[PDB]
């Protein structure tokens, strides 16, 4: 029989067992419904074709499963989705993101110097939370003495995405909302009046076949950039250093040849699926791999299922940062495949290559089974993970 299952329920999502129940999915209806009549494509094939049809599985009623679309190109189907990508694109060119490996590895080294000494931190509070939000806080102008303010509002905000809120808790949202619409407004006209090099300035400047950016859209797409900025990267930070020091062997092969880290940060996303499913809307009846769908509901995309598929993972629960091939879904795939991939690659490696230098006896404190997963039904990873390690002088 079916695992009894909620897919829109965040404490699913912190269930180290929905793998188990992925599983049965992926072997005995592909296309699963869960307890509600939820839909969610389950194994990789199904995952990649429905990402290949946009047509038929839509963003445009929104990637969430019981929200409206909002206007950002997330929510969008082309040809206006690709007319916005290629706007909010100014700034994320190869060589724009690659040029921020020099300030991205010295807020590293600021964050583990702030620690070195002490012999202990909590790997996600001290390190893993704070670089992707330090990271898009630069590019967003935020002062680093600002930057847990807007941590707080990404932390509502993906809240918000993540469950159907209480009037409360939506009510906090729209606050956070309103503070980050007047901050980003107030950059907006200082760069439109004297452009700067950051983030608001390139897009402003951004034009593509005559048009630009708004400064509504403006606001919706750099709000889009950071929640992924700040709300992602973390946990494939610290759920993929947790693999790391779980299975040391791995540990000590990337110790003793950094030249594998490409690889194991792509082994670190494969396993850590921050982002836990995407919502497409079908704009016709169709047969999906097995199962009859209707026009008008949605489709959950479940891209950590897809990533524990042993049609093209083989051994899947095994962590191995050699994989080879290792073509993931964690940033999705197709049109709405993830604008920041590259930038949140870097952080991975540059926090990655100084913890395994800088700290090269971690060790986790209390094991995986007592270590809490977020509940949420969108994005999640761990809430705490404490770490120890021989005690060394900052570089400062
Ligand atoms: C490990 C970190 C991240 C993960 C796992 C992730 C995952 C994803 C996924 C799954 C999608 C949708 C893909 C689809 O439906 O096929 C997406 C889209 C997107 N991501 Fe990320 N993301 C991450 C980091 C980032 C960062 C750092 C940024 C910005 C700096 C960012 C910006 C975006 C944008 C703008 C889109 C929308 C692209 C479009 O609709 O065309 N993401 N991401
Ligand atoms: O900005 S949004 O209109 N929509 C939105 C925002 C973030 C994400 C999460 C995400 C982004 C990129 N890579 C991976 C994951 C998805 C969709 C919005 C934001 C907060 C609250 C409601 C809507
Ligand atoms: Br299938
Ligand atoms: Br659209
Ligand atoms: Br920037
Ligand atoms: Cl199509
Ligand atoms: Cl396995």
């Amino acid at each position: 029989e079916a695992p009894d299952v909620d897919l829109a329920d965040g404490n699913f999502y912190a269930s180290r067992e929905a793998r188990a129940a992925y599983r049965w999915m992926r072997a005995n209806q592909p296309v699963f419904r869960d307890r509600n009549g939820l839909a969610a494509a389950s194994t990789y094939q199904a995952v990649i074709d429905a990402e290949r049809q946009p047509e038929l599985f839509s963003n445009a009623g929104g990637i969430r499963p019981d929200q409206p679309a909002l206007p950002m190109m997330i929510d969008m189907d082309d040809p206006a989705h690709l007319l916005r990508r290629k706007l909010v694109n100014a700034g994320f060119t190869r060589k724009r993101v690659k040029d921020k490996e020099a300030s991205i590895a010295a807020l590293c080294d600021t964050l583990i110097d702030a620690v070195c000494e002490r012999g202990e931190c909590d790997f996600v509070r001290d390190l893993a939370a704070p670089l992707p939000m330090a990271v898009i806080g630069d590019m967003l102008g935020v002062r680093p003495e600002q930057r847990d303010m807007f941590l707080r509002w990404s932390d509502d905000l993906v809240t918000f995405l993540s469950s159907h809120v209480s009037q409360e808790d939506f009510q906090i949202t729209m606050d956070a909302f309103a503070a980050y619409n007047d901050f980003t407004r107030a950059t907006i006209a200082a760069r439109r009046a004297d452009p700067t090099d950051d983030l608001v300035s390139v897009l402003v400047s951004s034009e593509v076949d005559g048009e630009r950016l708004s400064d509504d859209e403006l606001v919706m797409e750099t709000l889009l950039i950071l929640i992924g900025g700040d709300e992602t990267t973390r946990h494939t930070l610290s759920g993929g250093t947790e693999q790391l020091l779980r299975n040391r062997d791995q540990w000590d092969l990337l110790q003793r040849d950094p030249s594998l880290l490409p690889g194991a940060i792509e082994e670190m996303l494969r396993w850590t699926a921050p982002v836990k499913n995407m919502c497409r809307v079908l704009t016709a009846d169709t047969e999906f791999h097995g199962t009859a769908l209707c026009a008008g509901e949605k489709m959950m995309l479940l891209f950590e299922s897809a990533n524990f598929d042993e049609a093209v993972f083989c051994e899947p629960e095994k962590f191995d940062v050699q994989r080879n091939p290792n073509s993931h879904l964690a940033f999705g795939f197709g049109t709405h495949f993830c604008l920041g991939n590259q930038l949140a690659r870097l952080e991975l490696s540059l926090m990655t290559e100084r913890v395994l230098r800088r700290l090269p006896d971690l060790r986790l404190v209390a094991d995986d089974s007592v270590l809490p997963l977020r509940p949420a039904n969108f994005v999640s990873g761990l809430e705490s993970m404490p770490v120890v390690f021989t005690p060394s002088p900052p570089l400062g």
